[PDB]
């Protein structure tokens, strides 16, 4: 819908400038036209649109890296991108990144947030087990395989997971780039220290 | 000094149970018997005393595990319970953990509570640089020592980060322990490797 994006737009804008508590579903029809009536009729409330608003945010996110069949190259890589985004996609546009973490660890949550949360996660988790799988020998018995690569995936999550703090806590003295090549030259090594 | 313990420990049980939203000041009376007047008289405010109570739980957090000169005796080297200490410790906190994040993301804050989420973060690094300088050889140049200990706390520090979210977010499957058994395995991995490049 035009008007779905209407108000995520303006939603975006405002918790920005305003932050949550502060943005009204008032604040969002002075910006996006649209009656607070219809606001609700779409995403059901505040959280409801709160969360709808994080995962577009998400699926631009993931978007903006190709999974491995979307390639291209003779498996350059097929590093590249996949790193590369990953990299720029860390340029103060975490954005969505703090708003899930934030709502990561929020308690008494809104079943419509908890959703987009597992979603993400689940997604983010999906997308580093595709490009870990291609790091391993192909004469690995696949059962064997799947629990390599599902240690070495929690052990990449994990990192990125940090690589975020890092960026927002010490912006000055980190490398994000750096710190996503000792990554794969860390999960390069522990390849085989998993299979012994 | 003793009326202060007895604030944070409603505190913590109140906020426990409840949300942060959801306890007031008022509450916090009612628990440890102090008028809302000493209350503010120690920490100032609400979030005065949320700052207090989260430093407490990170000290005590680091107390929990001992720095590399006050460990044991030479055997482990000293790491292994370091290790497990780092590892008894989640056991999914808090006590602090999860307050951290919350706060250290939080905006427009407060600047009694910035302040206790930049030393307890200092501090984390500075904890994870200890152990690691005993990891590289000892003829290694200390100027370049700096520059690789460095990049390897950095990195510890942000797999240990991921570490808590990991068993927040997937309890179920992960392991803790294992998880800092690879975190050990990458770093002496990556020492060669960062001692070439300089
Ligand atoms: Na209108
Ligand atoms: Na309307
Ligand atoms: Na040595």
């Amino acid at each position: 819908e035009r008007s779905r994006e209407s108000i995520l737009d303006a939603t975006e804008r405002l918790m920005a400038t305003k932050g949550y508590a502060a943005t009204s579903i008032s604040d969002i029809r002075d910006a996006c036209g649209l009656a607070p009536s219809s606001i609700y009729w779409h995403f059901g409330s505040k959280e409801g649109v709160l969360a709808a608003m994080m995962e577009r945010g998400a699926q631009r996110f993931f978007a903006a890296i190709p999974t491995w069949d979307e390639a291209h190259g003779p498996v350059e890589q097929r590093s590249e991108r996949q790193l590369t985004e990953l990299v720029s996609l860390q340029s103060q546009h975490p954005d969505f990144l703090r708003l899930f973490y934030l709502l990561s660890m929020e308690r008494s949550q809104d079943p419509a947030v908890a959703a987009v949360v597992r979603r993400v996660r689940n997604t983010a988790i999906a997308r580093f087990r595709d490009s870990i799988t291609h790091l391993l020998p192909s004469d690995i018995p696949p059962g064997k395989a799947d629990l390599v690569v599902a240690e070495l995936t929690a052990f990449a999550v994990a990192l990125s997971d940090g690589v975020y703090f890092a960026g927002h806590l010490e912006p000055d003295t980190t490398d994000v780039e750096r710190m996503y090549r000792r990554l794969r030259q860390a999960l390069e090594a522990l390849i085989p220290v998993l299979l012994e």
